[PDB]
Parts: C-alpha cells; structure tokens; sequence
C-alpha cells in the first residue's frame, strides 16, 4: 500500500541521497549523511534544480484563474449508421459539408481559481461537462471553442502564452494508463529522467548517475520502488497493477516537471483503496512540488474526498459550486438539500444534481422558501451566493496582478529505450530473425539443384532467384510497423510534455531497427547466396549484399512513411498492399523493362526496387560467359555442323558461339547495360534518404487529437423520421464446495456455501475482491468448466436439470454485444433464440417491446450498439445487457455480476432502482455487489457476505439501514458501526481485506456456531421437504438467425467490404492493365504466367481484412452466447461460413471482369473457338480462389486465439504454396525432396489450370529478338535443313522455310507446347478445378473440426 510520503519514504529517500552524495564525493537540513536531514526539502530541492535554470524561464508554479469560461461546440446531430451501400453518399456529403453549423453550449459561463499546491476535484454526472472543463482550463481546447469573454490566466501567463512557450507545464491526461507495456517501471522512469536532466548545470555527478537518482526518488515518493524491475505491463501484459501503473503515470509527469495538471479518468477501474492511493500520490506531488492538480472522478470515497482542497460541481454545463471541499456540503444543505446520514459528501454533491435522489429539506418547504431544482436555477442561486462573491473577489485579484536536452541526446536516450523494449520483448525479434532465415533456407534449397550446372538453361531461374532475393530483403523489415503503432500513443503523450521532438522518437525508432535489419540481411543473404549458387567472387557477393541492404532500408523508410499517415494498421493494409503490388510487379522480373507499356513506364522509372534489381542482374550476369545448354538444330542429322549453322536457345545467343555472354542476355531480355550497375545503388540511397526525411517530417507535424460529442448512430431509416414473467420457483444451494487444480492441487474457492433466492426478492452477494462472488455465481449458474463442485443445488428441492442453463439469466459484468446491431434488434435476437419455440414471433415482439418499456430505453431502443466511445454509453450498455437477459424470459433467476461496478453513483443508483423494480415485478435477483454506498445497500432485501476463499460469514435479511446485519455483527464482539459509516465498509473492516484488515476473530466460525446459521439450516431442510432440449430452437433456425445477424454485420461493416472490394479492384485492374494484351510471344507467354501468378498475391490482404470479422463474432459468441445456450457452435461456424462465401463469390466475379478481359485472355479463347466455355471456367476459377481465401482464413482462425498469429500462419502457408507452385521454378528443376510440396500446394493446380484457360490452343508469334538466327548448310534452304529436326522435335516454325541465306526460327509453334514446359495442360482444366474445389472443402471441414477441438469445451 501507499500512504503518501510517510516516514518510510522519507527514510528511503535519505538512503538514496546518501548513495548519491557518497558516490559524488568519491546546509544540514539538506545534508544526507549528517543528522537533521529532511527528505521533503531534498526532493523539493530537485524540483528547483530542474525548474529554476537561469537559461530556462519556466515558472516555479502555475496557478489558474478563469472567469466567464464558456465553451461551445458544433451541435451533435444523429449520424445514421454507415452501411455498405449508403457510405459512398455519406462520404460525398461529408466532403461537401467539410468544404462548403449550429453550435451547442457545452459549458455555460464558469468561474474558479486553483492556486499552486492545491487539489481540485470536478464532480458531476457523466455528460455534465467535466472533460470539457478540464480541457478548457488546461488549454487543450481542440474540437470545441471558448467564448469571447473567457478570461483564463496561469498566474500571469495567458493561454496563448503556455500554448507556445511553456507547453508541457500545463498537462491534461484523458487516461493515466497509457504506457509502454514491455518497459520496466524503472526503465520507463529513467528514460524520462534522462530526457529531463538539467545536465548543463549539475556538477559533481555523472548525468546518468543523476538521472538514476532522480528516477529512484520518483519511485520512492510515489510508492513504486518495489516495482523497479517489473514490466509496466498492460491489460493483456502482466506486470504492475492498475493502481501502480497510474502511479507510474504520476511519477513520470512528476519527473517531467509539470505544474498544472488535469486527470480526467483518474481512478477508472480502481477500487476505493487503489483510487485513494492515486489521490494520495497526487497530494504528495502537490505538496512536494507545488503542482495544482485537477481531477474528474466517480464515486469518490470520503477518505479520498478529504484530501481535496477545492471542489467544482457541474450540472449540464452549469457551475453550481466552486470553493473549499469542506464547505460544499454545508452550502448545499443551506440551499435546501439534506444529506442522509450515511452518504459521503462527494456522493451528496453529485446526487443533488439528480431529480430522483435529492432529499429536499422539508423545513424550508414548510416555510415555503424557494429551493433551486433545475441546473439553471442552481447556477442562478450560486451566482447570487456569498460564496460566489468571495470566489470572484479572489479571481479578480488573481487576474489583475523548449526541451531540456539537445536533439542528439533525445535521440540517444530514446534509442536506448527502444533497445530496452527489444530485449524486454525479444521473442518477437527472434521470431523475425529465425523466420526470415528459415524461409531463406527453404526457398534457397528449392533453387539448389538447378544452379549447379551453370548452363544457359539456368537463366530464367537466375532471374527468379534474384527476384526472390530482392523481394525478401526489401520486405523483411515490414514487421516494425507494429512497434511504430505501439509507440505512437506514448510519443503523443511525451509530446504533450515538452519532453522531446517527436522527430527524435522517429529517428531513434529508425536507428533501433538497424541491428535487426543487418542480422537479417547477413544471415538470410549468406544462406541464400550460398545455396542458390550465384557468382562466387567475393566482390560481387558484397555488391549484392550492399544492394540488398539499400533495398531493405529504402522499403523500410517508405512504409514507415505510409504507416505514419494512417491511424491503425488496418487502415494501412490497403494502401500498403497497393504499393507492395506495384513495387514487386514493376521490379523488372514479372515484366521486363522491354515489355512494360507506355502507360506505366513511369512506375518502373520511380521504383527503387527496379533500379536495385537492374544492378543485381548486371552484377550477377556481367562478364561471365555461360556455356550453352542446347542448340536448336539437334539430333542425328545435326552432328556434322559448321559453327555458324547452329545457335543456342537463349535471347543473347549468336550462331557459332560455344556460350552466351550474360551481358548480351540481359541486354536482350531486360535491356540492362553494364553502365547502369551503380545507378541502382545511387537511386536507392537517394530514396532511402528522402523517405527517411519525409518520415521525420510526417511524425513531427501531422498529428492531432479532437473532441467529439456523445453521438447515437440510429440507422438511416430511423434518422429519416427521428409486464414481466414472474420467477416461478425457489432456488437454493447447500453445502456447496468448489475446487480447482490450476494454481494448486485441489485449491478451494468456495467452502460449505449455502443459501437461497425466492421469487420477488433481491439478494446482494458481497465480499472483498476474491471471495468467489463471481465464482459462486458461476457455480450456481452451471457456468464453470474447470474444477469440481460438491454440495447440492436444487430448484424446488429437485436437482437442477440439464435444461437449467436456459431457465436462468446471467448478466455478465463486462457486457459485450454485436457493435453493429441495434438495441431492438439485439433484444429480439435474444428473444427469438432463447424463448420457447412454441411461442409465436408476434408474442416475442410484444415481450421485447414490454421489456424495452420497463427498462426505459424507447428513447434509444433503435440506436446502434456501437463502441464504448460512440453509440451507447456504459449505462445504456448495461441496460441493454439486463434487457437482453430479461427478454429470454428466465423462468427461475436473473444472476447479475457487479451491475453497478464502473459507474457513477447516480447511474449505479438507477441500476439499483431497476433491480428493485424487477424484484417488485416478481423476479428473483441474485446480484453481486462491489463496494456499494449505503443508499444502494438499503435497496436490497437479503445479503450473503463471504470471505476470501468463499467462506460465508453472514447470510440473512439485512433489514432497514442494514440494521439486522449490524446487530448480528455487533452482538459477536465486533466494533460498532459509526452513525456516518457505510455499513458495507464497516463489515469489510470488521472482517475483510480493507485497509485495517485485521479481524479480532475468524467470523466463518461465528457463522457456523450462530443462531442464524441454524435458522438457515432449518429453512433449507424445510425447502428440501417442500419439493412436492439443450437449446430452445432447432439448429436450422439458430443458423438462420445467426447468419442473418452476420449478414447484417457485413452490411453495416462498410470498412471491411469496401476495403475488400477496392483492394480487389485496384490490384486486379493493375495486373490486367500492366499485362494489357500481353500477346503470345515467348516472353508474352511468360508474362501472362507471371500475371496469373500475381493474381494470387491478393491472398494475404483479403484474409487479414476478413479475420477481424470472425474474431469479433467469435468473441461475442464464446463470451456470452455459448454459456447462455443461445445457440450451438455448429450454428456459429456455419454462419461464419455461409455469410463469407457469397461476398467472396461477388469479389471473384468483379476480379474476373476486371482481369480476364484487360489482359486479353478473351481474344486467346476466341481465336480457338472456345470463348464462352473458357470464360465461364475462368470466372469459376476466380470465384473459387476468393472462396478459397475465405476458407483458409477460417481454417487458420479456427484454432488460433489472436488474429495476428492466424494471419502469420496463413501467410506462411500461402508463401509455401506460391513458392513451390512451379512458376518461380519448374518442378523438373525442383529438388526431388520438394516435389511433394509441388503436389500438395493448391496454387499449382489453380495456376496451371488458369494459365491453360488463359493462353492455350493458340499459335505462338515469336518477337524479333526471340527468333533464332543462323544459316543453313551449303545449297539447302532452311526448310530442308530444319526438316529432320522438326520431324523429331514436333514443334517450332521457320519464318521463311524456303530462305537460303539465313532463317529466323521460333522454338514453339503453339502456346500448348510452351504450357507443357510449365506442366500446364488445357486438357486438365476441369480436373484442376475439381482439385481446387476439394481444397476449399477440406479447408472448411478442417476449420470446423479445429474449432471443435481448440475452442469448444
Ligand atoms: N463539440 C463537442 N465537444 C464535446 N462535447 C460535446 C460537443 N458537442 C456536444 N457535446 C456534449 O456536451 C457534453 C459535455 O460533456 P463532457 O464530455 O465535456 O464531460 P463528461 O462526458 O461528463 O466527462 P467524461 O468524458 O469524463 O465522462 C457531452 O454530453 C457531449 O456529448
Ligand atoms: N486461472 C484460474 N484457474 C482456477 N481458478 C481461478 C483462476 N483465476 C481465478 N480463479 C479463482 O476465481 C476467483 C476469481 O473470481 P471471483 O473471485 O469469484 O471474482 P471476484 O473477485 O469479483 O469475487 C479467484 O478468487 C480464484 O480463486
């Protein structure tokens, strides 16, 4: 626990000061070693030492005064939900409404003043304008605008002053949880203390020693010195606790030296003890550094409220009170509202703004004196108050009278921090290194057997191997965008502190990835270059290595720029995919620079990979003569030949040559000239530098954070215009015990628990964290999977059946609903699937309307659930949860887990009122309650109080004012309950884990031996004597409803569908028009092969775009719908399949139309008289490919938990399939080992069939440079000369069969002969289609099976 600078921390800070000064030496009030030390002065000295630099004019302390502070913002309309059809018009409308609005008064004029060293607390129900006030007084006024009369002064400096010259002294923190998960607390603080060492003025101690001491004192002051070596952690990363993480925020801003602070959601997710610790850390900072700190908080504890100097109270943007915290209660008591004895003053002030919870004074209503009731009247009363006169007499008097370290040091310290991140999360780094190296080994091994010979038969494979080398080197670095997005929030926070240039963070993040890039570019390249057997000269190898290093750095900087412009990785996967396709496909291998069309030659000219690949090919081919592999006149009749009467079958060949010069081959095929060897390096370095600087400039400026109104979405159709079933049976349990085996061998978590719930009764379940409240609720609701349960649960004395889970409603604490569904649609979905099938749908609709009316939500009964930020809010989301569990007509009970937790006192009271209403309608509610107020506690009928380990201490009716419980506890030697004490806190103090957690005795024993225990046992015996289809709907009906809901999710998911379709359109149109009418020359056929190959590379983006949808539906299902027995996993998976399939078919049809015809396959079909059949088969293959991408996404996401891991696995499998497809290396040249991968990969059959359907059954038309030129023997024309050869090699043709001087010879006479080399046959098209369909079926079946394995209990 943290007690706010208590003597412990004074001693520990003296220890730290002794350490520092002894190290350095290697007035007595400030001397660590001599007696009479004062740690408070010591730390305070440091505050001066960093603030009072004679060269930095930062103020010692900033107050704040503000009068007439009005804040207004653009009115909040109802934004109709975006669907996949209406979003284009929405976009156009938004564009016209942004180029060519009425306002809402967020905050009515306010006054106030916060002096240095004071704590201000802002109270008010959500929506009252607390966040806007904090942003206004801290000058973070973006998304709204202040009035012309607003006068705000920071002890002389205007808002326009701190906004420029002192920004970072005035800080607003919407959250105190944003941190870097993998840095330890000490690392997180020492990096900041290094960036904030006034190092030009400290003498006698190394800058690092002083930074260490400063971070150590910051941990000591704020109670974190135990977490020195613990990872700061996160929600998903275990580490320090939430309270300790918020105190790390406090210590970090303390080191940063801010003077005016605002904490908006300070104690979100914190129980009273931890929230009080946080407020105590703020108080410690206030009196150690003189920092005025404002906070907005909910359910402020009285012990936490006492710490606050001043209170501001808001109501609908009106200021009802501003003054000392200890006078607010009395001020509102004079106004005419009476505080119930057991109400904390924070709760009293916040409830005075709640028409249904205020207790107006009757005495002043006897004499008929006016009491303001509406917020306008309360403000009109305050402005007339005498307290307002005092406050203004102070505010008037108050108004009438960049970085500590250089840029290089900032870069150095942030680089050290980045390395700390790397070695604290090394696993990802090792994954990158080893995955790249192993892909190197595999893919290079694929090239092992063919490069040994070194003949001219290896030229295409040399091209393709160099293509692989450059692509892999270029795109290896792309995993660091994850770290970029992970660090952006922290960079923004540290920017709002005048802590460092964001350019410094960008530059340091670039530098921290160099070691990984070099390790990869060494290991991968050594393995690949050795195995692929490129030129063995050391010089050429090192030139290759340098080119690859330049490639990786250029692409890393380009995609850092691309990621910088985007907000989330999902928003970047589309443009990044477009750039990836362009760069990869115009690199010079998929389409030689000769073959590129006039419309897209500029792409090749601006592609750094193009020049780098040119340099690589020049390096690999230049100057080495390759012996010939086969000459075109061949066989028996062609043994006696003169040199000039036979060529090599390769582009650069010359008749009579024993070899081909690689230079000629590249000049002819690619048009690369040795004079361009070093141009590629120069241009690559130019782009490296330019995009590095663009990345810095983008990270420096293009950032922002804007405010937004709480907007309901209300689907467009709406926007155009705009009883209960009694719980029937008693439920009870007896001698219930529970055990697990995970954290220990037979670790008990519920121990001899017993009790009951009856119709029309509200029973609270209480106990400190742990104590198995949620565990007991899960055990009773038959909701647990692990552990074993003994003791008997019963309904009317009979064991609970196997249909029991459908008779109980269980409202989970962390409610989760389909974010696209509306409230009414969600309720009706719940009713349609859970209520009995014999009930008509009209009756279910009527009941849903009745439930909507009961819970008071017809004002938002057609609102979209949305997210926590937009759509519904916490209160309305909890109301929807309760309604969803109610609309299933639970026969027996409604279990509620912590329905109030996380809310403010007024909405928690509204929830408790709803629960009491339901218990009055006839329901039987057993709700778990966490740290309730006395007013909330009063509403409950019965109480079941447990100790840690689920040891029941008191079961019974608590009675009025909790008097029965108080009497039971007092009558057994408990210390009495003070008349102002909350009874729940009192009983957790009597026995529990509350601060002061010592119990004079163990009260489980007292219960066991009590009178009430025997009363409970007698009643439970009498109930035992009183006793005298796993789903509600058929699997088909469940699948119908679930698939309908998923279709309504895809529709209304415009981002997913439109990213899918525009990615398909761009990628496929770009492939089609890059190879626009590629023709039927020998290079044309190869270009069409590589085009059909590029068609597949849309695999990964489509799968990754898809996976989040399944993950969302899966989270909803597993969390809520599975335990509720709403529908079976069969229905869930079949919906995930049926919905995905049609959209993928549509995408495949679009791709077919924009790919088949532009590339020219249709003319190839027509010339063969096979137009319609080949077109239909090509369209079938396109649709099958997209359906296959969907099915493989399902297969990988079925058993994987996170989407990213499933995407990585799918990418690995697709890489294997594509690499061994037989296109980058023919199976003949493949090593004997890898043929299995060439047989099992679906893309072999897909691409073989698709290229056969594209180019087969037409005549080859060799281009001028492709034709072989030689001369015939004496006296015979080339027809006679070549006739014997054509007799055997039944393919090839002569341009002039009768020519006698020199003849041009094309190897292949028909595209079928070329395809046979690729092993693609037009006779196997339908067989290959069948094989691909079987692949799709296997994917879906295996995905269903793996979901049943890894996920279904
Ligand atoms: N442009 C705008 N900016 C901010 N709020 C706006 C705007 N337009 C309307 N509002 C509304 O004004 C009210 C101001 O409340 P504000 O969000 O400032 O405090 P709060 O919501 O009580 O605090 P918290 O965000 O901590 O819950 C909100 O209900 C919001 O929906
Ligand atoms: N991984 C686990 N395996 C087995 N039991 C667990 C595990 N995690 C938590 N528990 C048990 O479940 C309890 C958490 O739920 P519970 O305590 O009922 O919620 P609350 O703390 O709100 O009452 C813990 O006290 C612990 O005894």
């Amino acid at each position: 626990n943290y007690n706010g600078f208590d003597e412990h921390t004074e001693a520990r800070i003296q220890k730290l000061a002794r350490t520092l000064t002894a190290q350095s030496m290697q007035d007595p009030k400030l001397d660590p070693n001599s007696e009479n030390f004062s740690s408070a002065a010591w730390v305070k000295n440091m505050a001066h030492l960093s603030a009072a630099d004679p060269d930095f004019y930062k103020p010692y302390s900033l107050g704040c005064a503000w009068k007439n502070l009005s804040a207004s913002g653009a009115s909040a309309d109802v934004a109709y939900q975006s669907t996949v059809v209406n979003i284009p018009y929405k976009i156009l409308k938004s564009g016209l409404r942004k180029f060519q609005t009425n306002t809402f008064q967020i905050l009515k004029p306010m006054d106030g003043c916060l002096n240095p060293g004071e704590l201000l607390v802002v109270l008010g129900r959500p929506g009252s304008g607390c966040t806007t006030l904090l942003k206004s007084i801290s000058s973070n006024t973006h998304g709204f605008d202040l009035g012309a009369d607003t006068k705000i002064s920071y002890s002389g400096y205007s808002g326009d002053d701190i906004k420029k010259h002192f920004r970072g002294e005035v800080v607003y923190n919407a959250e105190a949880d944003v941190h870097l998960p993998h840095l330890t607390v000490f690392e997180t603080l020492v990096t900041v203390a290094r960036l904030k060492t006034p190092q030009n003025r400290i003498k006698g101690v190394d800058r690092e020693s002083y930074a260490n001491h400063l971070a150590e004192v910051a941990m000591a002051t704020y109670g974190l010195s135990h977490t020195r070596n613990t990872k700061v952690g996160n929600d998903i990363v275990r580490g320090v606790s939430g309270g300790e993480r918020k105190r790390v925020s406090i210590a970090e801003v303390s080191i940063c030296g801010s003077k005016f602070q605002c904490w908006d959601n300070a104690t979100r997710g914190l129980d009273s003890a931890t929230a009080l610790e946080f407020i105590r850390a703020l108080k410690t900072q206030a009196d150690i550094s003189n920092t005025s700190a404002t906070v907005a908080i909910y359910q402020c504890s009285q012990d936490a409220y006492d710490l606050f100097n001043k209170v501001c109270v808001l109501d609908d943007g009106y200021q009802i009170y501003y003054g000392p915290a200890d006078k607010a209660k009395k001020y509102f008591e004079d106004m005419g509202y009476v505080c119930p004895s057991r109400q904390t003053t924070a709760d009293f002030l916040t409830s005075v703004t709640s028409p249904s919870e205020r207790t107006l004074n009757k005495d002043m209503l006897k004499k008929g004196i006016h009491i303001p009731q509406t917020p306008k009247e309360m403000n009109d009363y305050w402005v007339k108050s005498p307290n307002y006169k005092e406050l203004m007499k102070e505010v008037d008097q108050r108004l009438l009278n960049p970085y500590t370290v250089s840029y290089m040091m900032q870069v150095k310290y942030l680089l050290i921090r980045n390395m700390w991140r790397l070695r604290n999360n090394i696993g990802f780094t090792l994954f990158m290194i080893l995955g790249n190296c192993s892909m190197a080994l595999i893919l290079g091994s694929m090239f092992f057997k063919i490069m040994k010979k070194g003949d001219t038969s290896t030229f295409y494979f040399r091209g393709s191997a160099m293509f692989f080398a450059i692509l892999f080197n270029a795109f290896s670095s792309l995993l660091e965008i994850f770290s970029l997005y992970e660090a952006r929030p922290i960079t923004e926070k540290h920017r709002t502190y005048s802590l460092y240039h964001p350019s410094a963070d960008a530059f340091a993040s670039v530098l921290s990835e160099i070691p990984s890039k070099l390790i990869i570019a060494v290991c991968f390249n050594i393995i690949f270059y050795f195995l692929v057997d490129f030129r063995r000269n050391g010089g050429v190898f090192f030139f290759y290595l340098l080119i690859n290093i330049v490639a990786v750095f250029s692409m890393s900087h380009l995609f850092r720029c691309v990621g910088s412009l985007t907000k989330t990785l999902s928003e970047a996967m589309v443009p990044a995919s477009m750039l990836l396709l362009a760069l990869s496909m115009y690199t010079g291998f998929a389409i030689p620079k000769k073959k590129i069309l006039r419309w897209s030659k500029w792409i090749w000219y601006i592609n750094p990979l193009a020049y780098l690949f040119e340099s690589l090919l020049i390096n690999e081919f230049h100057g080495i003569k390759f012996p010939c592999a086969e000459y075109v006149p061949r066989g028996p009749a062609y043994a006696n030949i003169s040199s000039t009467e036979s060529v090599c079958t390769v582009v650069g060949a010359v008749p009579g040559q024993d070899y081909v010069l690689g230079d000629d081959f590249i000049r002819g095929t690619y048009q690369y000239y040795h004079k361009d060897k070093w141009r590629g390096f120069g241009i690559g370095m130019a782009y490296v530098v330019f995009f590095f600087f663009v990345y810095l400039f983008l990270c420096e400026y293009n950032e922002g954070a804007k405010q937004k109104g709480e907007i309901l979405v209300f689907p467009r159709s709406i926007v155009k215009r705009m009883g209960l079933s009694k719980s029937e049976a008693i439920f009870h349990w007896r001698n219930l015990c529970y055990e697990v085996q995970i954290k220990a061998e037979t670790r008990r978590i519920l121990n001899n628990v017993d009790g009951w719930v009856k119709p029309g009764t509200l029973t609270a379940l209480m106990g400190a964290s742990g104590a198995g409240k949620t565990t007991l609720l899960d055990c009773l609701a038959e909701r647990v999977t692990m552990g074993v349960i003994t003791g008997d649960i019963l309904v009317n004395g009979i064991p609970r059946d196997k249909s029991f889970p459908r008779s109980i409603g269980y409202c989970q604490q962390q409610d989760l609903h389909l974010k696209t569904a509306t409230v009414r649609e969600s309720l009706r979905f719940s009713a349609y699937l859970r209520q009995p099938a014999e009930v008509s749908i009209e009756e279910k609709n009527r009941y849903v309307e009745e439930v909507i009316k009961i819970l008071e939500m017809e004002k938002y009964a057609d609102a979209v659930v949305g997210v926590a930020g937009e759509g519904l809010n916490v209160e309305q989301r909890k109301r929807l949860t309760i309604g969803v569990e109610l609309t299933a007509k639970p026969k027996l009970l409604v279990f509620l887990d912590e329905p109030t937790s996380g809310l403010d006192s007024q909405t928690a009271w509204s929830i408790c009122q709803l629960m009491k209403k339901l218990a009055n309608h006839g329901q039987a509610i057993l709700c778990t309650i966490h740290q309730p107020s006395a007013i909330l506690m009063q509403e409950f009928d019965r109480l079941l109080f447990m100790q840690r380990g689920g040891k029941t201490v008191y079961f019974g009716d608590l009675g009025e004012g909790c008097k029965t419980m108080i009497d039971y506890f007092e009558s057994h030697g408990a210390h009495k309950c003070p008349a102002d004490a909350n009874p729940a806190e009192w009983m957790l103090e009597v026995v529990g884990a509350a601060p002061g957690s010592h119990a004079n005795q163990d009260y489980y024993e007292v219960w066991r031996n009590s009178e009430e225990y025997r009363a409970v046992q007698s009643e439970l015996d009498w109930m035992e004597r009183e006793l005298p289809h796993e789903f509600s709907q058929s699997i088909i009906y469940q699948t119908k409803l679930v698939s309908i809901r998923l279709f309504q999710q895809y529709w209304r998911s415009p981002d997913y569908l439109w990213s899918k379709f525009i990615l398909t359109i761009f990628n496929q149109l770009f492939i089609g028009f890059t190879f626009f009418k590629a023709g039927t020359s020998l290079q044309g056929l190869q270009n069409q092969m590589l085009a059909v190959f590029m068609f597949t590379v849309i695999f990964n983006p489509i799968l990754q775009q898809y996976l989040p949808s399944f993950v969302q539906q899966r989270d909803l299902y597993e969390a809520r719908e599975r335990p509720s027995r709403t529908f079976s996993w069969i229905s869930f998976i079949f919906a995930q399949i049926f919905v995905e399939v049609p959209w993928n078919i549509l995408a495949g049809t679009i791709a077919y139309f924009i790919y088949y015809y532009p590339i020219g396959f249709y003319s190839n079909a027509s010339a063969a008289g096979q137009l319609h059949e080949r077109g239909a088969l090509f369209w079938l293959f396109s649709c099958a490919f997209y359906v296959y991408v969907g099915s493989m996404g399902l297969l990988v996401i079925s058993f994987n938990q996170v989407a990213e891991s499933a995407a990585n696995l799918a990418s690995l499998l697709f890489t294997m399939s594509l690499s061994f497809c037989g296109v980058m290396t023919t199976p003949s040249a493949m090593p004997r080992f890898w043929i299995f991968m060439y047989r099992v990969s679906p893309l072999t059959y897909f691409i073989q069939a698709l290229l056969a359907v594209g180019v087969a059954n037409v005549d080859v038309k060799c281009a001028d440079y492709e034709l072989l030129e030689f001369t015939p023997p004496s006296g015979m024309t080339c027809g006679q000369y070549m006739e014997p050869y054509l007799q055997l090699a039944k393919t090839g043709y002569l341009t002039d069969e009768n020519a006698t001087d020199t003849c041009s010879f094309c190897q292949i006479s028909t595209t079928n002969d070329y395809l046979a080399n690729v092993n693609s046959f037009y006779s196997e098209r339908w067989r290959n289609y069948g094989i691909f369909i079987c692949y799709i079926a296997f994917n879906y079946i295996a995905g269903v099976f793996f979901y049943w394995l890894a996920r279904v209990p």
